[PDB]
């Protein structure tokens, strides 16, 4: 079989660029070694939001308690859950059917190279013209004596029922968004981190109000301890924590695997292709081709790229592809902001540089950092972590970055994303008009 | 006694102008016949915000039901109250203790004209070089056979107890937004507007989504009935309703006043200062100033200005006239997209023109118009209600307006809000990054 352009995986990458080359009169294939969806709908950024939801419902609740509400709601795990795998389940029917109706030939075994063309799916031959890694990334496999015992953040958003107690190792964002679903619910929580800071790549100015939110939760946080080994007793697993001081052992139900994501190539014999990559993913250049084999391009989490392993980054970055592999090398990949979220509650966003970065590129800059839990929007909702830290371009007056905390931050971080790539002044931001009363009317607050 | 600016009140328009007018050196004289705060912060946005609070916690419980919620919280009135009433009383104390420490002059009588540049506050006579008038506007004098038996909008925000029936005379924002908490706690409501239409000026393809929200809250909605008497039964009222049809009488415990609000202007004897006014408020020019006497400022709701009746336009209105008294005048009003929402839920809101004014400015358009209870935002959160419209110039490819209903819409409507401001193309909205899983995600959905 030979197609103009075969496609590994079907997340949002791999979709993104089957619809849109099969809409050209390109033929397309495309395997998924798993239901067809990806990793943000099937076990990623969906299912945790559904289920996040409930959670709002008894934090909201938990937040105005004799202020007008007079019951908080336990949280019933079977009921979310089964909720969840409603949305989960009718995913594939729909994504397949989409494929069937746009011409395209769908796989389900997982894919190596045999040659610089050429692919085994599962126990068939396969050939292209051009050819897409768009496999996303997976759990990282813990090397260490028991580090088979991590369960994963997909077996996290599958589970029947929630443990006594949990731990989590390694202190980003799955940690703390699984630990404030967990802790809401009802379980015991440790997260076990090796950095002297969590969430590292955040401001901490900011974090350190979320690990303030995180503890008067009950959720226990440990840095500076490297997680060792995992030992399974008596229907418990007692972990190694390793630090400069001493050795610690930590007893849960269950230990999950927390500790970031390498891309999903290294299985996928690229050396039988001649296709460069690094352990950041498959190497792209400016048309997210490969730098060795001609004939390959990546999009999402396998790719080594400049853009943050998010699902709306898998999509632009299949556009680039599907635009490049259908009339040629023509379209440069470019970055408009990238905003990013930690879905606890309170929620936490980041959009552009922080300002150890902005200092980096020798802007001259204004910060503006506040804690504003007095603030009537933090006051009036009960929510006691409200803070803010913005940085300005001194010299054009248009904003370089912004990090919040608090109520709404995951929608009103946008406005600040759609203000950097629009290049507005901080003074047509302070003398615009919202919508009163809402967090976004904050906003000329932060300058 | 004589002062470079007298303003009367102290809503967000007056306080604007003499926080600012204090700050450059002029000798400022303010009175308001009510606490100092305006309508917004002691009886209007500010302490409905707060009680429309403990309604989203029944609301989103009563949402999720069965699907990991098994309790829907009762509303406590008195705590809620409560709450509500702590947020009112520590505004007054706050603003006074700024303007003693601005070196501003306080008084708290009801103000009228003697003459030209000649004010009567309370028992005393004073004199000024500039004069405001930023008295916002007022609930309608009801003039038929039991007018005065209608509560009001501030009434209905100081209730000790809910009443077990309410009835609302007039189909605008306040009947809507106070149906929406007073069934929410649990109390029989009726809604009684003249017109065909409710909410005349927003969208009636958005409209009708809120209408049949408000329905399936047990809400009774009567269109096309003038209510021309009350009478106060045992325990009860008595309200007549003409249509062309018949005349039917309706019973409850309490009858509000929803019937719009005039400028506070009429009671001021402006005649006795040459003072030019409209029924729509003072009659201004581009510089907020008076068309007759040249002295003569205004700002808010009691100003007859091309601004809709809002906090954040009070404020913008304030600083030309704070600038213009200032500087001379200099300075003229210029007003940016003004988003406005209805604080029901669902949430609807609106910025820019409408089809029927967009196509009346002859702009080629396009419209996109859907209904999307059936898009993952909704579907998560189980609001039935999702809907969107928007108005794009086909000539630039620039938004023109945009009409929203559903989760988070009075965020997300400072969006369109930025794009409206910042005439960002259509493609540059489309191809740009937000944080998902959110609602601000929807937008390039909406073009
Ligand atoms: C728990 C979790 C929460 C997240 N939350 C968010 C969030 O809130 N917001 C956000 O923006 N991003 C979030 N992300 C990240 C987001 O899921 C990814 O950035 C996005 O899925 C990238 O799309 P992709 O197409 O590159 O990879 P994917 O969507 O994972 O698609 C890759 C596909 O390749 C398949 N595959 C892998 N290896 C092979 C193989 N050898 N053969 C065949 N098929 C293979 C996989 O099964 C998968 O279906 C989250 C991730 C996780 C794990
Ligand atoms: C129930 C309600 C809800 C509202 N909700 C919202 C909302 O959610 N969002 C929004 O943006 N807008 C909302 N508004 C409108 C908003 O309150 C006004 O646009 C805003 O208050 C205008 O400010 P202003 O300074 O012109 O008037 P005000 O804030 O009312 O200030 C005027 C002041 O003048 C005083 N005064 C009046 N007459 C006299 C007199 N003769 N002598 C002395 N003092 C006098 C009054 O007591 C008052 O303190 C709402 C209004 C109401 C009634
Ligand atoms: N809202 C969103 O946008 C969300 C996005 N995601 C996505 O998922 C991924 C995030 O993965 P996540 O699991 O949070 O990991 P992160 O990379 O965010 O952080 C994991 C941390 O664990 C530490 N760690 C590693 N090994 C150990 C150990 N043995 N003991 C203790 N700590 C250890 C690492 O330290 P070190 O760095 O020093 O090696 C690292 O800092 C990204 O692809 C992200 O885009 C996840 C959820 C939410
Ligand atoms: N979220 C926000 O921004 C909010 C803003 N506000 C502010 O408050 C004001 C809105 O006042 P509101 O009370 O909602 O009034 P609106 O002007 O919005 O609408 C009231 C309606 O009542 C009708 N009406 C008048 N008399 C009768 C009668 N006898 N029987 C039946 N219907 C009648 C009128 O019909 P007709 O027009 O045909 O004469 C009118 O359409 C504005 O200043 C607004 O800015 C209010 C609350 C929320």
């Amino acid at each position: 079989k030979e197609y103009d352009v075969f496609i590994i995986g079907s997340g949002m990458a791999g979709m993104t660029i089957a619809n849109k080359c099969a809409s050209k009169g390109l033929t397309v294939g495309i395997t998924d070694e798993l239901p067809y969806g990806g990793t943000c709908a099937l076990r990623g950024c969906d299912p945790k939001k559904v289920i996040i939801g409930a959670t709002e419902v008894r934090d909201f609740a938990k937040r105005l308690k004799g202020s007008g509400i007079d019951t908080i709601p336990k949280v019933n795990w079977k009921d979310i859950m089964a909720f969840k795998q409603s949305f989960v389940d009718e995913m594939p029917p729909k994504v397949e059917k989409g494929y069937k109706r746009n011409g395209i030939d769908t796989f389900h075994s997982s894919a190596k190279f045999l040659s610089q063309n050429t692919l085994e799916i599962g126990n068939e031959k396969i050939k292209a013209k051009k050819i897409v890694i768009a496999s996303g990334s997976k759990p990282r496999v813990l090397e260490f004596e028991g580090g088979h015992f991590a369960k994963t953040s997909a077996d996290f958003l599958n589970l029947d029922e929630l443990p006594k107690s949990l731990l989590f190792i390694g202190g980003g964002y799955i940690a703390f968004e699984f630990a404030h679903i967990a802790a809401r619910c009802g379980a015991e929580v440790t997260i076990v981190h090796r950095g002297n800071n969590p969430l590292e790549n955040f401001e901490q100015d900011i974090v350190k109000h979320l690990v303030s939110a995180t503890k008067k939760l009950g959720v226990k946080l440990i840095l500076n301890t490297d997680v060792t080994a995992i030992e399974k007793a008596d229907k418990k697993f007692r972990v190694k924590g390793k630090s400069a001081e001493k050795t610690e052992y930590f007893e849960a139900e269950a230990v999950f695997n927390s500790a970031g994501r390498p891309p999903a190539i290294f299985d996928l014999e690229l050396e039988k292709a001649g296709i460069s990559f690094t352990k950041k993913g498959v190497s792209v250049n400016e048309h997210l081709q490969n730098t060795s084999n001609p004939i390959v391009y990546a999009a999402g989490d396998a790719a080594d790229s400049e853009g943050l392993p998010l699902t709306p980054v898998a999509v632009l970055e299949g556009h680039t592809v599907a635009s490049n592999i259908i009339k040629g090398n023509h379209k440069k990949i470019s970055y408009p902001p990238m905003p990013t979220v930690v879905f606890t509650l309170p929620t936490m966003a980041s959009v552009g540089y922080t300002e150890s970065r902005a200092r980096e590129l020798n802007y001259n800059i204004q910060v503006n950092y506040k804690e504003v839990g007095d603030w009537f929007n933090a006051k009036r909702l009960n929510v006691a972590e409200y803070a803010f830290k913005t940085i300005i371009d001194e010299e054009t007056q248009t904003i370089l970055g912004a990090h919040l905390i608090g109520p709404h931050t995951e929608e009103t971080i946008n406005l600040f994303a759609m203000a950097i790539k629009t290049k507005m002044k901080v003074n047509d931001i302070r003398t615009m008009i919202f919508s009163y009363p809402t967090l976004a009317s904050d906003i000329p607050h932060m300058l």
